[PDB]
């Protein structure tokens, strides 16, 4: 009778960790019964020696988990949508240098502090106040001793992958300071309208490869160029991904596509926010299929809340129009202050989805009104780890979320500055780390239908989305349990 | 409505987190709105500079955390009773340097794999096995061409503290080797006679002077010896640690006095703790009064699963009798596994209090139960940084314990080996990393008369001691709120 007790709270447990009440079927259980006997192998072996990624940097990880058979099956398994991504994070940095740079009228300079930035340009800019002056990179590599070296330091100043990053990045305002650097440093590069078009659709082909079939993407619009000197605005950029994400489809027929989350930096006076908001509002009106709606990025800690926020945010309303919200929440240590109750505001102000949200376990009431209201946070934890929210994975506040249910979604944010690709390293952190040894098929098949249940998509496109997720399913279980 | 609901959920989170339905007078709300001024002035200091003691290694935030004004409060406090420390831990070793090792009699010598050994005898003892040479410190002393360098060799060798800890203990294993050792090397020492009834005196004027007026040890009643080499037995040293405590109380009428939970250490064999187990009962017969009951210590990672122990354990049930248990369980990094398990199997087997429950928010049900039966959490969260289950204190998984007004105390467990002292350091890392910016007096009130209501004090005794505690605490909200 206290052996039934025993047995008692371990059922009690698997049935509510995430995915605990799905029923699988034969070939499921054959399935999981195969890729649970190597997490269990390579949980035992890291037991032993202490040599396990998810407790270790992601920079030192990433060899050891390239090598992982649990990571060759995630690599394998189509995990439905990536719900939270940036931008200019999304495409291995290597095809910047590689191809990028060697592209016709590429220049590079270096401010007056040193920082690297890229101009396409005919002819040679003149000198400016951030630069003294450009040299034409076919030059530049004329006069350099072993390109080779050039290009791999380019390469460098690409991501923040280092060895010893304990040692590089001290604390988090560092890291913040090297992280938005490398946005400044690229931007040059990604918004020249030939390579915006080129870059827009390598990132497709990257989660596409991954098994990844529908991208939400915050985006900040910033201006695309070209050569003529030129500048488009936010409604050509939207035309854009829409333009290249159909493009796409053409050609990769059970991709579903890309929407857009207009995003503008939480630095900013609210003044300048209310108008983001306008346009925010506009675009929705002119592309009702392509803009899910707003947000408001940058670090958390250091910015502005939400609450200061409170009048341009709540504009729309004011206006009588619904603009759907995906708000940043609670990407932060601190615990009590202004920057975690981010999370209860962000709900107050109805949005759709929670990113982060990893303050989300210390607030109990928020927590069961998030739950109550089906708000799911979407989690990424390769970014909290690199971006120095948590040091070992295993201590992730979500742990306790996954052993509720709670709802979620996983995304990988801006994978290419942390030498990541698509969503699979963020799933292995997930399912190794995060959910503990019990972590089974049940919870990598819910992971994968919620963030179809979470998209912005229509119910229709919902049930479409969901047969063809479910046919890569099956393919991907007869694979697994053969 | 809107503005409505967000001040319920607030209201909410304000009344479930620890002491939150605790009614202050007015001389505490006073001294509430002082203490927690200096705390958020403390905050948003750090929260400017990242300098934030708990969010550091303990080794390098100690002298802050000197410097800080809560710490300085918190020192004041009278803060109950200390539930969870070990014998050998709980004395600062500057005085195991500095006094006992100047004291006649002392020798000092190295195993063959060079790991410093000490001995009390007259006349110096033969060449052993485990001893090639027993050196008089008398002698070794003046040989050395800087004594004052000899000395604080030895007290570096009787603690972890260092810089770069990092760098010195790469991982769990390591530390956990360094960690034992330290006990092999001042085992010697202290169970010499005059040392151990010295010991045991000073570790309650330690207590004493940082405003603690009872202590539970985890005692592995190893034999004291004489300078002879006679050795004495368990029985012993249960009536030598009562006698020493009454001694104590004679001149401190103020203090409550000491109890001894018997413990054996986890790497040991079945039928060995079987006869440890019988040990215990015999102990609780002889002595009803000064021992409470039995746990089970040393690295929980490497060592026996209660569950393997369950022959043993279950000894006391068999033969009718009632061992009342204080399980060490759950102090791990791992979830989902057999070492997690040890909290339920703890439950299980009726334990008192659980040592650490590190793992316990990664299992709701067994939170639930335990939550249920009353059954609090022992929490040190220093010696949890110090041996490398957390990096950053606010990542504590007890922070989402305390939200929810989880049954639990504080204590230090061996604050000799991490450079601590009594509980207040330990308290100030609770108070200030873990519990939030939000946690406030009433936190620290509750805190304290849980240490007194989970003691295993007659109920009779818990009303003397609240009597006793309740005058200490008025006069130290007088000092505050003047
Ligand atoms: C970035 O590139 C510059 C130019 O070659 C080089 O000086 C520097 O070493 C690179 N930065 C890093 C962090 O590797
Ligand atoms: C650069 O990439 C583009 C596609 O984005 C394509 O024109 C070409 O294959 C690449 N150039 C080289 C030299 O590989
Ligand atoms: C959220 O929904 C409530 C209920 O419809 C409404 O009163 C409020 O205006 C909405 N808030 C925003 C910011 O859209
Ligand atoms: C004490 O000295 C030993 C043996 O020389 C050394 O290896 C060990 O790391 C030291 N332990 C400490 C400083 O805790
Ligand atoms: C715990 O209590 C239960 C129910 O009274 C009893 O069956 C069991 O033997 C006890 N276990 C121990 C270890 O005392
Ligand atoms: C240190 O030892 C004891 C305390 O245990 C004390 O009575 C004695 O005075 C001290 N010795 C010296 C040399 O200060
Ligand atoms: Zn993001
Ligand atoms: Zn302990």
């Amino acid at each position: 009778s206290i052996d039934e007790t025993r047995a008692h709270l371990l059922l009690k447990e698997k049935m509510m960790r995430l995915g605990g009440r799905l029923v699988l079927n034969t070939k499921e259980e054959l399935a999981n019964e195969r890729l649970m006997t190597l997490k269990i192998a390579e949980m035992k072996e890291a037991m032993r020696t202490l040599i396990f990624p998810p407790s270790m940097h992601f920079f030192q990880a990433k060899h050891l988990i390239e090598r992982s058979q649990v990571f060759n099956i995630l690599r394998m398994m189509p995990k439905g949508a990536a719900l939270h991504l940036h931008d200019i994070g999304i495409v291995t940095m290597d095809w910047l240098v590689r191809n990028v740079t060697y592209r016709p009228h590429c220049h590079i300079c270096f401010t007056p502090r040193g920082i690297m930035q890229f101009r396409f340009a005919h002819p040679t800019p003149r000198p400016s106040e951030k630069c003294s002056k450009w040299i034409l990179l076919e030059d530049y590599r004329k006069r350099v001793q072993n390109v080779t070296e050039f290009d791999d330091s380019l390469l460098r100043n690409f991501t923040l992958v280092t060895q010893h990053p304990e040692v590089i990045y001290t604390n988090q305002n560092v890291v913040w300071s090297k992280f938005e650097t490398i946005f400044f440093t690229i931007s040059g590069l990604i918004h020249y309208a030939p390579v915006f078009r080129d870059y827009v659709f390598r990132s497709m082909q990257e989660f596409y490869e991954d098994n990844v079939l529908y991208m939400e993407i915050r985006a900040r619009l910033l201006p695309v160029y070209e050569l003529s000197g030129e500048h488009h605005d936010e409604e050509w950029s939207v035309k854009t991904y829409q333009e290249v994400a159909q493009k796409f489809v053409e050609t990769h027929p059970e991709f579903i596509g890309i929407k857009i989350i207009y995003s503008d930096h939480r630095s900013k006076d609210v003044a300048v926010i209310a108008e983001s908001i306008r346009m925010a509002m506009g675009l929705r009106i002119k592309f009702p299929t392509v803009v899910a709606g707003f947000d408001l990025v940058g670090h958390e800690d250091t910015g502005h809340s939400l609450h200061d926020y409170k009048e341009a945010l709540m504009i729309p309303a004011k206006d009588g129009v619904k603009l759907p919200y995906f708000f940043h929440a609670g990407e932060t240590d601190w615990q009590g202050t202004s920057i975690d109750r981010n999370i209860l505001d962000a709900l107050m102000l109805n949005t759709t989805r929670i990113g982060h949200g990893f303050a989300l376990s210390k607030h109990p009431a928020v927590r069961t009104y998030s739950w109550k209201k089906d708000i799911p946070i979407e989690v990424c934890p390769i970014s909290n780890q690199v971006l120095k929210l948590v040091s070992d994975l295993r201590n992730h506040p979500v742990a306790t979320l996954m052993a509720t249910g709670h709802p979620m979604v996983i995304s990988s944010d801006d994978p290419a500055m942390f030498g990541a690709k698509g969503l699979s390293y963020d799933f292995y952190e997930v399912f190794m780390g995060i959910g503990g040894m019990k972590a089974d098929l049940r919870t990598l098949k819910q992971l994968a239908m919620n963030s179809i249940k979470y998209s912005t998509l229509l119910e229709s496109e919902k049930n479409t989305f969901m047969e063809i997720w479910k046919k890569r399913w099956d393919k991907f279980i007869a694979d697994v349990a053969t």
